[PDB]
């Protein structure tokens, strides 16, 4: 017969989401009072010269306000808008981030200067540290071509490479290079051969250049230097002219017409492996769908679980008002920065310490049903603003039950077999930043813990391989390529409230000790002891996981107990990739990602410390908006509403297994939020996903409890996934405007 | 429609499975040449005595001539038996291993003392080191009973604990204590209140003693001390009467009447979880299964992997020959050893350092089925011998495949999305030792990687909660209980031939370094850089993992590169639980786990090292069969064939979640082999089990292209399991005898 089926449910919200997106309106409501308090110029008609207006999005409320709203009955926090403008109008040009509120707009309504997030005080990021917009990529990409398509550069770039000019495409490194004691901003590049499929990271050509782009006036902005073979020639002239000589080296050039090897999908002439020509293996829902949501919220439960989703422009997804079983746990978990920091022996990847959250790691693309996400999979729209329109974006998170490949316990024993299932809620979304693609999933367990990771894929950002110098930097993976060797390190702000917003962190350390024991007088015995530790203060060293993994790290309640007179607490347990940075002092980031220097930091909660990162760090290289080692202070942590700010990493040394791309089975990385002491007793044990097997003895009888799960066989249909849904692109966008 | 159904699919193995164990004629042969060779008496009628037959397994081939077989037309390697056999007729009783063969017996078979592979070159294990065989635990439970059911100790039992002797279970610590020294064997014990759901050791009483169980004759084994609330009794009587002074402290007992604390299974006067009233979802075939077996070979292939599956007694299933695309990667991949080695502040936990083998790994229960693995599994059946029964043991182990929960790999960008689906090959079997339930899961992945893992769950052993001395050694977890802390640790042999026999081990170490470029001359840049160091010799100090993931550890052919001139490699990369003991030096293993302390050993492949403990080890503290260290002897492996004996391990300190059970979910371990310039490429291209989707920027037309998968919604029938086949009991045995 058929199996039972059942409709999607949904449900009301407890509150009102106060973290959600800016409304089209709203958006539209602020647009318009820019426009008539400053003479604003289309991004399409904008110059250095011009105002503009970059970002528009939600301020997100404090927090003693939000939980006064959320726990005791509260007025709803009011609703402000972050924007970015760029300001040209004036004799020096800077961005300028300006608070407009309360919304929707009325008399009440006001524009002011915002900065309390900004630990170095300032709205206002000056032109030469500014972001890389629309409008200096545009001119960055002018100048270059300005340079590098004259008449001496065409025959010199296309002698040394081998394809002409119209075949390759040159490009900048980032961060910029802005030196704040003479006030000059340079910059490095190079070159890549142009490809059909997106494989440009796989050719780079070991042509290097570098320029100076000081100021707003681009008819003063010069090349510097163009860089081949780890030699410098300070006009194409010089380079021209040493090219001509009998003693010119010229490296071996890119095989443009044998690029096979870069190409992703299958190749319809290879054989099929054995048993390939069968489906591989569908998860469905028999009886349907088991975790609820409301859709106007974005509010979502699973087996006593609750939350908030929101999302942002600059990091994607971010999770509030974390509960399990009625409590809440996390306030807030949001992902803050990611950050991929190469070695090299050349001068475009050794200045390369990518920001992501400056690019943008929530204005990418649609998940593709089935193959991202599982076909029972629901899938839900976000949206973002930037440069004048309003981008609604599709498939952007998906939302699922997985039944795990292991139960979540078992026993076998006096008879009896007691197993139980483990379901899980799934949270993804997919952050494809150019070259690379990060596959961000948050899993949630029956018990009460929680699962944070990452996977990354796509193409690497490769080198060009020179014998005598890259050998220290990356292994040679085809005939003139080298796998860069690079950090990936990702910051989440994890604001655990354990039993309440007053807490304690501690760490219960292991280690080996000798001693005697009093019903054994004058025996030494080498055993083992813990000691819980309170981290007191904030530590501006950060905590780095201990050898052999000799410690548990909590956060405790600070006042709160369970039975047996334990503080109540949450376990941070470190899984793979956890490393941080190796480089220590980069010219490329000096002080614009301070967090990623150790495993993990502990610090006091303030609404001004909201972020760790910001879209605007990456070029201001010494004054960033946001200098995270500002926040360590050494506050006292006991008794005290703590954040921990959690790093993820990879050291990506790329191998024969990351071409053509990179793999996301072992580029992973995670941690886990795990309740210690938090209940009397493990939590999951009301779940009726579970068996009990008995065996009697003298009947010789076995009996089975599902738990009112009937195992008998039944007919489902297992649906065609909703391709018709993906378009491809970054979503679709509306011009306000 | 209906999904288009497939057969399961079988094939015939390339070869003959060597390792295979011993048919059950095979076995009879054996055990009526010992019975015609020796005076055998049945175990059910021996004592310290008698002559008895305990073991009766397949001596596997050396490599080389294994090795000549499967890849050089070489002759099947002889068929012998290894047998463990009591010998207590002589003047001192020994266990002493002998080999029998060649079989089928002819007059050509013989039996020989048998020790090559134990470091110690002894077949014989002396009495007070011997195994604690049915006949051993049988003589200690009635020494236990006639000491501890007399008149005075029933009175002082009750008094203490709150029950009477028929309602309490006392026992012995493992290991026993023998002091070569002196002579002398002893051991210590408590007591647990009996309950009717295994939870004993969730209600340890506190009330311990020691005993000496020096030589065959029991009636000179004798009770040395009585132990309570850390005071020394060396009588019956000298406790009795300090029970009766009134300045005698008794500690809290156990409340036996309120038990529900330990029960594992769903109270149906719960309240169920929202939805939990639908079933959780289930993976489906929707076109059938996708690997393919010799049943009488017990030869399994998936996408281009094949390997042979044996199973023993001493430690379950084990790999030989594994393959993949054609080529041998891991000539055997065993688990060898488990151990969970208690801290504690009472001389029962204290002295507890289980070896798993000596009790067996590959004797326990069966799976079951739709929640041990999911309902598309296979089973198989496997079968030990002990003490004249062959034990046949239906669903022993597993295989299925399994739809990850994220793709393999993927990329977007310039106009196109590939993804690739991540099915994995999955070989589970469980073995429930006692109060452990062990989760062991091999995963096999479309590029050529395997993972490795454990997981643990089942009820802890706990002790008793002494406020005055307890807290150092564990948390309390009830009224008075402590959650004992120890180490679980276990060793994998990884013989990896990568690229042949003949091999070198490596790594890539990663450091920063400050350096100046030839392009920016007199800039001090702070970069990081790799350098590849080989390991030359075998380190007696074994390899840690490297702070902050600092390295990569690969095994690399001594001869054979790839095109690009790297060595072709595999990776052995750390997932979670890389950790080895904390404990340096114990009297409870001396010698006899000499592997658990560090994370991993590179030692020279030797037939005689076939071994990094034995189920003979655990009582032979000064000088086991195998003494690991003895492996680790300076030898050269710079083009050796090498193995890697790689550990994974817990550092467990139990807490509420672990009440009434552990959980898998975060009692987990792991290690990945990986390749690592293997191949030109990464070797997954070839599936069919992908998307390429392309749009049109001119049409504005999409294109899905599936390679002959057909997402079409179609109509399955969601089986159900096998659960008939489940029967409860460690195998169903045949006298022999
Ligand atoms: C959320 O909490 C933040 C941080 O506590 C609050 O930041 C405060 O915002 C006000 C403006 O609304 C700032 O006042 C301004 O200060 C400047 C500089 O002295 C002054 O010139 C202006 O006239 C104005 O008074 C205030 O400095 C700032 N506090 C900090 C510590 O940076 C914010 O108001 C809170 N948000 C909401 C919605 O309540
Ligand atoms: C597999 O390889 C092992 C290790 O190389 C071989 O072990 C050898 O086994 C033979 C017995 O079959 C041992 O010979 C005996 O030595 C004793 C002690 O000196 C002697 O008294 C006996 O008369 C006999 O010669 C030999 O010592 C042992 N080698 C080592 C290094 O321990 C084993 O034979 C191989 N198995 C197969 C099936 O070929
Ligand atoms: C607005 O700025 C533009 C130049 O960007 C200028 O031409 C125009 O006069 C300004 N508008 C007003 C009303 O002053
Ligand atoms: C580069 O110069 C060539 C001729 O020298 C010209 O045809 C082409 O349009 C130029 N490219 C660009 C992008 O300006
Ligand atoms: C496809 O396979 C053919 C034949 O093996 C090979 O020559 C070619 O390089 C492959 N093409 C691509 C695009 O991968
Ligand atoms: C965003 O997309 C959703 C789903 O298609 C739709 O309901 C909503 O109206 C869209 N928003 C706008 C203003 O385009
Ligand atoms: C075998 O041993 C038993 C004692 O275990 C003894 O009674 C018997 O005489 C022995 N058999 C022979 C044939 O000597
Ligand atoms: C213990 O002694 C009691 C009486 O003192 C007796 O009834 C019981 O059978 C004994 N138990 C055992 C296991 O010998
Ligand atoms: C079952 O639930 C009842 C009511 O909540 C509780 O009193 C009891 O302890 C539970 N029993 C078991 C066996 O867990
Ligand atoms: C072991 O069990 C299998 C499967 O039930 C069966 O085919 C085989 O005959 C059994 N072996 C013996 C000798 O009982
Ligand atoms: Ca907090
Ligand atoms: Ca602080
Ligand atoms: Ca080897
Ligand atoms: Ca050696
Ligand atoms: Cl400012
Ligand atoms: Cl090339
Ligand atoms: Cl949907
Ligand atoms: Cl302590
Ligand atoms: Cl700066
Ligand atoms: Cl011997
Ligand atoms: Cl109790
Ligand atoms: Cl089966
Ligand atoms: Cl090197
Ligand atoms: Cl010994
Ligand atoms: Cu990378
Ligand atoms: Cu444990
Ligand atoms: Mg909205
Ligand atoms: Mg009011
Ligand atoms: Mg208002
Ligand atoms: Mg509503
Ligand atoms: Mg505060
Ligand atoms: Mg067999
Ligand atoms: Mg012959
Ligand atoms: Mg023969
Ligand atoms: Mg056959
Ligand atoms: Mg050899």
């Amino acid at each position: 017969a058929e199996c039972v089926s059942n409709e999607n449910v949904e449900i009301e919200a407890p509150k009102t989401n106060i973290w959600t997106s800016l409304a089209k309106e709203e958006v539209q409501e602020v647009l318009d009072l820019l426009h008539s308090t400053y003479n604003i110029t289309e991004v399409t008609k904008a110059d250095f010269f011009s105002n503009y207006v970059l970002w528009i999005e939600t301020l997100k409320p404090n927090k003693t306000e939000a939980l006064t709203y959320l726990d005791e009955d509260g007025d709803l926090p009011p609703r402000n808008a972050r924007t970015v403008v760029y300001f040209g109008e004036g004799e020096e040009g800077y961005f300028e981030e300006l608070k407009v509120g309360p919304l929707p707009v009325s008399d009440e309504t006001t524009i002011e200067p915002l900065s309390f997030y900004n630990t170095n005080g300032k709205s206002k990021l000056p032109f030469e540290v500014g972001h890389l917009d629309r409008i200096k990529s545009a001119a960055k990409s002018s100048f270059l071509n300005k340079n590098l398509n004259t008449t001496i550069m065409r025959d010199v770039l296309e002698g040394l490479i081998g394809v002409p000019y119209e075949d390759m495409g040159c490009h900048s490194a980032a961060p910029q290079l802005h030196d704040p004691a003479t006030g000059a901003t340079v910059d490095y590049g190079t070159c890549n051969i142009n490809t059909e499929n997106d494989a440009e990271n796989l050719v780079p050509t070991g042509f290097f250049f570098k320029f100076d782009m000081t100021g707003r006036d681009v008819s003063q902005w010069k090349m510097l230097e163009y860089i081949y073979n780890n030699k410098v020639y300070t006009s194409a002239e010089e380079l021209y002219e040493a090219m001509q000589k009998d003693d010119f080296v010229t490296l071996p050039k890119i095989d443009v017409d044998n690029l096979d090897w870069t190409v992703i999908q299958r190749n319809d002439s290879a054989p099929v492996r054995h048993l390939d020509d069968r489906k591989s293996p569908r998860l469905v829902e028999p009886e349907g769908r088991r975790w609820a949501y409301d859709g106007d919220e974005e509010y979502f439960s699973w087996m006593d679980w609750g939350f908030y989703t929101s999302w942002s422009r600059d990091t994607g997804i971010s999770f509030y008002d974390i509960t399990f079983k009625g409590e809440r746990i996390v306030y807030e978990l949001s992902l803050q920065e990611l950050i991929a920091e190469y070695g090299s022996d050349d001068p475009f990847n050794q200045h390369t310490f990518y920001s992501d959250i400056s690019y943008g790691v929530g204005n990418r693309f649609s998940l593709v049903p089935g193959y991202d996400c599982p076909s029972t999979a629901g899938y839900f729209t976000t949206d973002t603003f930037e440069y004048d329109e309003f981008y609604n974006r599709t498939l952007s998170y998906c939302v699922f039950e997985n039944q795990e490949d292991y139960s979540l316990l078992r026993h076998t024993g006096a008879s009896y077999s007691a197993i139980t299932q483990n379901p899980t809620l799934n949270v993804r979304f997919i952050s494809t930043i150019g070259n690379y693609d990060y596959n961000f999933l948050y899993k949630f367990f029956l018990d009460g813990t929680l699962e944070v990771s990452v996977r990354a894929a796509g193409y690497i950002q490769a080198g060009y391989w020179n014998p005598e110098t890259s050998a220290p930097y990356g292994l040679k993976i085809h005939d003139v390529l080298s796998g860069s060797f690079h950090d990936h390190v990702l910051n989440y702000k994890v604001d655990l409230d354990v039993g309440g917003t007053k807490n304690r962190a501690s760490q219960y350390v292991m280690k080996d000790v000798d001693v005697e024991y009093p019903w054994a007088p004058g025996t030494v015995y080498n055993t083992k002891q813990i000691a819980r530790e309170v981290f007191e203060n904030e530590d501006f060293n950060g905590i780095n996981w201990p050898e052999n993994g000799q410690g548990i790290l909590l956060i405790e309640s600070a006042e709160e107990t369970n039975s047996f007179g334990n503080p109540r607490a949450y376990n941070i347990m470190p899984g793979g990739g956890g490393v941080h940075r190796i480089v220590k002092n980069s010219r490329s980031g000096p002080e614009t990602q301070n967090w990623a220097r150790s495993n993990l930091f502990l610090t006091k909660h303030k609404d001004t410390e909201l972020r760790s990162s910001t879209a605007l760090n990456t070029n201001a290289l010494y004054d960033p908006p946001v200098n995270f080692n500002a926040f360590l202070d050494d506050e006292s942590l006991d008794g005290e509403d703590i954040v921990a700010w959690v790093n993820l990493g990879l050291h990506h040394l790329p191998n024969s297994n990351d071409l053509p791309n990179t793999i996301f089975s072992t580029a992973h990385a995670s941690f886990m939020l795990t309740p210690f002491n938090y209940f009397d007793s493990e939590n999951s044990r009301d779940t009726t996903q579970q068996v009990f097997y008995t065996y009697d003895d003298e009947t010789e009888e076995s009996n089975w409890e599902f738990y009112g799960n009937d195992w008998s066989s039944c007919g489902v249909e297992v649906a065609e996934p909703n391709f018709e849904d993906y378009t491809y692109g970054r979503g679709t966008r509306i011009n306000k405007k």
